[PDB]
């Protein structure tokens, strides 16, 4: 019997059960495939507040996330980092008026203690912007690494005695005698597990309706809004270490973001889905729709040629009847019903990864009463696994390869700005190169693979290369091959066992 199940490995799942194991509740969190398999690891990747949520009114929502962003900078300095973002001046979509003060609230609706101003720009012949562009703003907010902030906090449910199973698939949960009965499936061996728990999370993100109809035959107290966007990636378009915000023709702003030193990514899209969310994927209007609005900004033009990876997601998006994607609020409701003071379900609807945390702290809190003895909130004073470093640079890339020589500069910045203060269980008693076992490609070696298999449940290469790491980035098909062989083999036994 656990104190709490929760079914979904995201970022609402992973951040719920890592509050409730913290809080000394007994959890297991399921998640039918890898963690932040789905829209936890399709994002932008910003920390925000929500700039374009202003022009909606949402106060609540974009004062909670700003003022989120300096904790989440604290929780986790391995992984996010503040970022400066620049957006062109464009007089007829919105004047320069209203944009100077949209930014002094940007400025003092969450109070940040670290953040730098904000700013006005002169943009001249020789900038990266086309010439007719002569004004702009530039102001902070933060960059996150999105599935791995879904694996620290999987790391942490651990850390506090609780439990995470991936690749196994709540099939039903139901309530018998004041306990839920849910059942699961691994989905490579079909084993059958059936647990009982006290309480029961529904944090499944698109799926989120889908499994009150299918799951526990119990009605959905929201419809939910699967809004479709994408995301295209290109070698970095200057090199220049700000964002770009884009003023669409459509009001809609859209984003240029250096990413990992050598590309930029650009987007996203706001487009009605319907179907699996597993299959989503960029369509040729995504594509001409992101192109158009850099290409009407930048000197330096690009076309679909460029383009080196694509990805998309599906924002589950609470349903509230508005009429267009990019008007239906960005806010997360929780929903809570018990039956007869028993068993409550807690279903989550919406959930940026902005205000993650604070969404599982007001899950917890609502799910309080069901348990005698249960601990206070906690996680705004938490390092998440990782995270004990203390500068990124920054020194701890600087740091680590004092302490390790044989790092190159390349290697020591990809350790630090991925594992964080969880390099040395990585690095083990390595001391050379070849220490590290076999290179796969792009000083991705065996010590970090089978690192991210022992502490980071990686199973398949699109676990590691994909989520856990992007070095799917460069390794090509023969060496992605190879990774995915060497996993079968690690994985298939010497470990898995027989004892
Ligand atoms: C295009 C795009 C850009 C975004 N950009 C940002 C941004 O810049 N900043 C920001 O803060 N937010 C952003 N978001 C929003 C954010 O990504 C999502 O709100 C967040 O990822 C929601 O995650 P979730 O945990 O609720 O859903 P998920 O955890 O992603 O989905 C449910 C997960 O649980 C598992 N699961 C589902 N059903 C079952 C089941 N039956 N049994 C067992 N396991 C199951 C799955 O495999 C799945 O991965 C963006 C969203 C989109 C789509
Ligand atoms: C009647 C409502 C008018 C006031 C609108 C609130 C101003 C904030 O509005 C925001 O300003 C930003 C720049 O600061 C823009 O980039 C965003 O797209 C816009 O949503
Ligand atoms: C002159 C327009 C060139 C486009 C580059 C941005 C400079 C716009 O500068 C000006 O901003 C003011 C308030 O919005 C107003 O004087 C005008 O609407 C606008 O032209
Ligand atoms: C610093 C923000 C003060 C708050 C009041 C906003 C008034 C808008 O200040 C802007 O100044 C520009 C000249 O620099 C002009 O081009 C714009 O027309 C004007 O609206
Ligand atoms: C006296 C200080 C002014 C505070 C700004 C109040 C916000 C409403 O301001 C109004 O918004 C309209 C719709 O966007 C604009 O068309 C109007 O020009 C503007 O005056």
């Amino acid at each position: 019997t656990k104190d709490l199940i929760v079914i979904g490995g995201g970022i609402n799942g992973a951040g719920i059960a890592a509050d409730a194991a913290g809080r000394g509740l007994s959890v297991l969190m399921l998640e039918a495939q890898d963690l932040a398999c789905a829209t936890s690891s399709a994002s932008s990747k910003l920390i925000h507040g929500g700039l374009r949520y202003l022009e909606h009114y949402e106060f609540r929502l974009v004062s909670e996330a700003l003022a989120e962003r300096e904790v989440l900078l604290k929780m986790a300095p391995h992984i996010a980092f503040p970022m400066r973002f620049r957006l062109p001046h464009r007089p007829h979509l919105r004047p320069a008026w209203m944009i100077r003060i949209g930014l002094f609230m940007y400025d003092h609706l969450g109070k940040r203690t670290s953040l730098p101003g904000s700013t006005g720009l002169r943009f001249g012949a020789n900038s990266v912007l086309k010439p007719e562009i002569k004004r702009g703003f530039e102001y902070s907010d933060c960059w996150v690494d999105d599935a791995r902030l879904v694996l620290a906090n999987a790391q942490m449910v651990v850390r506090k005695g609780g439990e995470v199973l991936t690749r196994t698939r709540a099939t039903s949960a139901r309530r018998e005698n004041g306990l839920w009965i849910v059942e699961a499936e691994d989905i490579d061996t079909g084993k059958k597990y059936s647990w009982q728990a006290r309480g029961l999370v529904n944090a499944t993100g698109p799926w989120v309706k889908q499994f009150f109809d299918d799951g526990m035959h119990l009605p959905s107290p929201y419809g939910i809004r699967l809004i479709k966007g994408s995301h295209i990636v290109v070698p970095r378009v200057h090199t220049q270490k700000q964002a770009y915000i884009l003023q669409n023709e459509d009001k809609r702003i859209v984003f240029v973001i250096p990413w990992m030193d050598e590309f930029s990514i650009i987007g996203t899209t706001d487009v009605e889905y319907k179907g699996d969310p597993k299959a989503v994927k960029i369509e040729e209007s995504e594509i001409n729709y992101l192109l158009n609005v850099y290409n009407t900004h930048f000197k330096k033009q690009l076309s679909r040629d460029d383009i080196v990876w694509t990805y998309s997601g599906v924002r589950p998006l609470c349903d509230d009847e508005s009429d267009s994607p990019q008007a239906i609020t960005r806010d997360y409701t929780l929903d809570i019903h018990d039956e007869n003071g028993k068993a409550p379900l807690l279903s989550v609807f919406g959930g940026k990864l902005t205000t993650y945390r604070k969404l599982a702290e007001h899950a917890l809190e609502k799910l309080t009463p069901y348990y005698q003895g249960i601990g206070p909130a906690w996680t705004k004073e938490s390092v998440l696994p990782g995270g004990a470093i203390e500068g990124d640079r920054d020194d701890y890339a600087a740091r680590l390869r004092r302490r390790y020589p044989f790092l190159t500069e390349s290697l020591a910045r990809h350790y630090a700005r991925t594992y964080g203060s969880n390099s040395e269980l990585l690095l083990g008693n390595a001391g050379t190169v070849s220490d590290l076992g076999e290179d796969f490609g792009h000083e991705f070696y065996e010590a970090e693979l089978k690192y991210l298999v022992d502490h980071e449940w990686v199973r398949r290469a699109d676990d590691a290369l994909w989520r856990r790491t992007k070095q799917g980035m460069w390794l090509n098909a023969d060496q992605q091959s190879r990774v995915s062989q060497w996993l079968v083999e690690y994985t298939q036994q010497r470990l898995s066992l027989a004892s």
